[PDB]
């Protein structure tokens, strides 16, 4: 028997942290389910989709301790629209979960405790306090250029690690899609130095980033080579990495490229953004015809229109063709923090360098497509 | 057209107006286009779906009149991005045979099609114009839309039935819409000119008519054939084919002698049919009715079950009846006041829901066995 009364905002906070991870589709049962287990002051929450677990804590008066699972976006949804103020009652003597508020009586099926999914957190770190700013900037720096492909290849994940630069050690968060590479890093947090590299599922990031947007002034951190968990106070998020070893993406990052240009960020990217517009297509490649003082951009649709404009910009160099994804581009410029960018170009062939004048803490790789 | 300049502001307002009407996707090429026609002062916009067209027109300065047709959600989204206060070349001519779009420092070439290809809708034999006042019209269409069935076929319930009604020796304009499964009908005092034949407007029409109506003026025009409906906001015109069929004699399954009356508080009625609609996902609820009180319940396949007892005002004989949660949550949407009167028959009969604090409309739910 589980017996208990919790507060409907104390109830809905600790549901609405953990159901976030609950994929809609479930053809396991189970795994729509939330773990209610309830002992001393406390109701715990665990909702997990096997490769991540959330799991939270809320106060409670407990009568009667014990642990059940029962639908979580159900229990979520009856919950949000029990009126405000309201105290629920979760209990047994049918063999359904009794959520009873007021007077409304909810009944839902529950399967056993025992057939929840476990997830093992042997051999973490300790924990790795990180400003909550600093991580949320270095994911939101980032996290885009995560490839969305449905596999469990080192592409499909944010690969944080620690490298040696600059007089110091940096927290370095690198994400690519094969096509792309946006880097960002922050000073080394006192304990982050030297953690092993791991590739975290970009599922794993999207969840934690929400999580972020609730917690307090820090989050902990903990690593280990199968496994990688944050705390955010009473929630916690645990997940699986992702196995294998992350490209030498030190190399795909060029060092030397001397065709240097600088330009407003804003203008190009709304130039950018005007001539792609002739374009339905999912990919749009735009053509940008560089040349002292001016970058003139050019997109084709599949049915010959053409949009071209030209924007002023600050190079001096030799001329060139060089063609971009627009998307890809029009990303880059979306992270650029002040009003200019600063591109580097070696051949049309060859990656192209995006740096940030206002940031030194990114760096964004573009490459090239024929034009 | 052939050549002009248009202020940025006057074409995007006049390509928004129009492009709306266009599918997504033609089979068509020249369905996907707007057909543009310069001449004197004005540059004229049409797009269609066969079903219905609409125009409108904007002030431009034009050096050369003629017509031709361009893709037009393309033109409306490079419009909508080129700069505030951009003055916008529009040619074609001999040169290339694309149309030629120049603002500032950006040129675009959209693909034509020839404006005699464009189709043509006719307005022979419509009415006068009758003025409705626009919030009006706004409350016949918003009081109703819900219920027009959603199906693609042209079939009478798949539009907003318009007529004028004689009631008691008072003149009424009223819309009414079913589905089969539940009936709207909302009615106002006839304007003058509407004592028309009754049509039935296509559902796409009227979302049609009813976004244009969010940036009408005062009044909006109406006028009515039994072939056609045009709605005029000013420079902008929606004219549209209507369903061919006879619309039900909806009076035979509106309720009159409905004798089992309950009043209720709408809004706490409302959550809680949402609070035990939760635990499903076509939904049914019951209603438990006895004096003083309805108790909901819902049930699912899996097992999951949700009641709760609202109080009522009520002291007639007890019965148990059932709807579509979703139906019944649409007509509590749609309640004005405080209050919601429900008049019940028996369990197999429609029942009738009035708003006590507004005579003008009536709806009507039936119910699904309990």
């Amino acid at each position: 028997s589980m017996k208990l009364t919790i507060e409907r905002a104390a109830l809905l906070k600790a549901l609405g942290h953990v159901q976030s991870v609950v994929e809609r589709r479930n053809t396991i049962p189970i795994l729509s389910n939330i773990l209610l287990s309830a002992e001393g002051d406390r109701l715990s929450f665990s909702a997990t989709d096997l490769d991540m677990e959330i799991i939270d804590e809320g106060f409670a008066q407990i009568d009667v301790p014990g642990q059940i699972t029962a639908p979580a976006h159900t229990l979520y949804e009856i919950v949000r629209k029990l009126p405000d103020g309201a105290d629920v009652s979760l209990s047994f003597d049918d063999p359904r979960l009794v959520i009873q508020a007021g007077r409304s009586r909810f009944n839902l099926p529950v399967l056993p405790a025992g057939d929840f999914p476990v997830m093992s957190s042997d051999g973490l770190s300790s924990r790795i306090a990180v400003d909550t700013n600093e991580l949320i900037r270095l994911i939101d720096k980032t996290r885009f250029a995560i490839s969305t492909e449905e596999t469990r290849y080192y592409l499909n994940g944010l690969y944080v690690h620690t490298v040696n630069e600059g007089g110091e050690t940096k927290l370095r968060a690198v994400a690519t899609d094969g096509h792309r590479l946006a880097l960002a890093e922050m000073p080394a947090p006192e304990g982050a130095v030297g953690i092993p590299g791991v590739i975290v599922p970009r599922k794993t990031i999207a969840e934690a980033r929400r999580l972020m947007e609730s917690a307090g002034e820090t989050v902990d951190l903990q690593v280990s080579p199968q496994k990688v968990r944050f705390e955010f106070g009473a929630a916690a998020l645990t997940s699986k990495v992702i196995d294998g070893a992350f490209p030498d993406y030190m190399r795909v990052i060029p060092r030397d490229n001397a065709k240097i240009l600088t330009l407003d960020n804003d203008l190009f990217a709304k130039a950018v953004d005007r001539v792609a517009t002739i374009s339905a297509e999912k990919s749009r490649s735009v053509k940008l015809a560089v040349e002292p003082g001016r970058i003139t951009l050019t997109v084709r649709n599949m049915e010959a229109g053409q949009a071209v404009e030209e924007v002023e910009v600050d190079y001096d160099g030799e001329p060139f063709e060089i063609g971009f994804n627009a998307r890809y581009l029009l990303d880059v410029c979306g992270q650029i923090a002040g009003p200019q960018a600063e591109f580097r170009f070696a051949d049309p062939a060859s990656p192209t360098l995006v740096v940030d004048p206002v940031d030194p803490g990114v760096k964004y790789v573009l490459m090239p497509l024929r034009v």
